[PDB]
């Protein structure tokens, strides 16, 4: 009704000035290496705390930023928010064109979406410029363990990447996420009911990485940010990294493999959480640390604040 | 493509104007007429689309003009007729019946009036300050244009009600009269051009506590816009004139709820709270001889803090390197 649909158009001025800084954040450079990102994947969105207003206002808000349907069905399936220990993750609503990862991974970070098709293209860029022969034998491998052409299955893996019309664009896959969260030097955690799991970006030491997960949610053919309630009570800021089986974690080889929990350690900041008493392996998320220049949320929340004063 | 109105560019911006306007409204105890103290002395401008492959300036007017009463306007040579004058604008203003202070709200802040605060400061004004004045000069008005002692007060107590924000269009429409209080609670003139049309003048105020730039509005069917100018890439003056050319003649403009004695020194009231101008034009034979009297008008004045209009054009220009 009174409130906007979408974070962005709080302030279309600076949703632009986000999707301009962007492309000039990617590097692509000449020695070999996987193009990524400078600057940009260290940035993260925190929700606003909707605590506090009249649940006939409250609602109001949620049916426009919340993903209700999606949040519900992950925490009705005990995934999503089971541990007390933790904060509460909101699942933002994520268009559904066919290139949501990269939505949902955009608006994770920065609050926009992925319009302008800036991360899917270097998705793409990637797979066809780059030395993809890594990739490749980490996808067989992860492939055999779950008469056909490899060749074939591979090189069809990258027709999908790219913008081309098959659903606008066409949905990806498991090593998609992969290459992604190595393009940004960030791993991603995707919690879902085989997607599910934990990407690290593994062509990268962690001395050069972000070692704050980007939270994905997965369900239907459809994927979210699981982004944190801005600085509230005294629950710690994580993710439990076990549903006790552990999360999966995708296209190792077997030398990881044996050291699988201190690869961990290495790029995740994993902390001890107890639960009934057994002790949890939990990876720390990020506080927001977008400046102002670029939050959008801020902007929202200056907006929301004063069109409940007018409500009352 | 590019959004439906300058407020949407940035609608966190756009609040800070909106809870900028109520703070401003100084409501003094001693019965003098409610007034704003500073944000009054604010104009818009509208960016220059000029620059536009015209398939693309189309995509632009489309979203932010009112094309359909600016072509009425210039059709029946009302507005932008003279040459040696500025181009005005017409933007696009809600038509819920408030239009009046929608479009006065646009003129000088580029938000419109959707928080009411020119609405229920006309209100305010007419149920607290002290309306013997205008009654008298609505009376005297009306009387020009038999009538029971009695059904005056009825009428004008009917025009108070009118202005109040009860639902009856969503809002009641405002006649002659309520521009007239408005620009006394704006201390600044508003001339209203149409086919309403004249000038109002705050003449509850000496012209020494007025801004002399007038608000443009435009009129047409029962929708009121404001008259933006288009600023820069040309030579012209940045005036309005005070006289219509209808038959080769020119007729001064209305000056409405006039007395008889101010009625007799209107050209020196016209200067008293308007920048009047000679803007010159050619007439039948003797040179090009003849001067028509023309308002100047106000060169924009928004700080970066609070100006939509900056922030529209940013937009645009991104939009338009994509495009």
């Amino acid at each position: 009704q009174v409130l906007p649909q979408a974070l962005y158009l709080s302030n279309m001025r600076k949703a632009v000035k986000i999707r301009e800084r962007t492309p000039e954040d990617i590097f692509k450079p000449t020695n070999g290496i996987i193009h990524h990102f400078k600057t940009m994947h260290r940035y993260t969105l925190e929700m606003f705390r909707t605590c506090q207003f009249c649940p006939q206002f409250r609602e109001i808000i949620h049916k426009a930023l919340i993903d209700r349907n999606i949040q519900a069905t992950l925490e009705s399936q005990k995934k999503l928010n089971w541990c007390r220990e933790v904060r509460k993750l909101v699942a933002l609503k994520t268009n559904g064109d066919g290139n949501c990862l990269m939505h949902a991974t955009s608006q994770y970070m920065w609050g926009v979406q992925d319009t302008d098709l800036v991360l899917r293209k270097a998705l793409f860029s990637t797979l066809k410029e780059t030395d993809t022969r890594n990739f490749k034998f980490r996808w067989q491998l992860e492939s055999l363990k779950s008469t056909r052409n490899w060749n074939d299955e591979w090189d069809n893996l990258i027709k999908m990447a790219s913008t081309d019309t098959p659903l606008q664009y066409n949905s990806l896959e498991e090593i998609h996420i992969f290459v992604l969260c190595n393009i940004l030097r960030r791993p991603i955690i995707v919690i879902s009911d085989k997607v599910g799991g934990i990407y690290l970006p593994l062509h990268w030491p962690a001395q050069e990485c972000y070692r704050y997960p980007i939270v994905l949610g997965y369900d239907s053919h459809h994927f979210v940010p699981l982004v944190t309630l801005k600085d509230s009570g005294p629950e710690i800021r994580a993710v439990p990294l076990v549903n006790f089986e552990d999360l999966k974690v995708h296209f190792l080889t077997d030398p990881e493999n044996e050291m699988k929990e201190k690869l961990l350690k290495e790029y995740l900041m994993v902390i001890e959480i107890p639960v009934q008493t057994h002790l949890i392996n939990a990876a720390k998320l990020d506080e927001a640390n977008l400046p102002k220049e670029i939050n959008l949320v801020d902007d929202y929340f200056e907006l929301v604040q004063h069109e409940y004063k007018k409500w009352q």
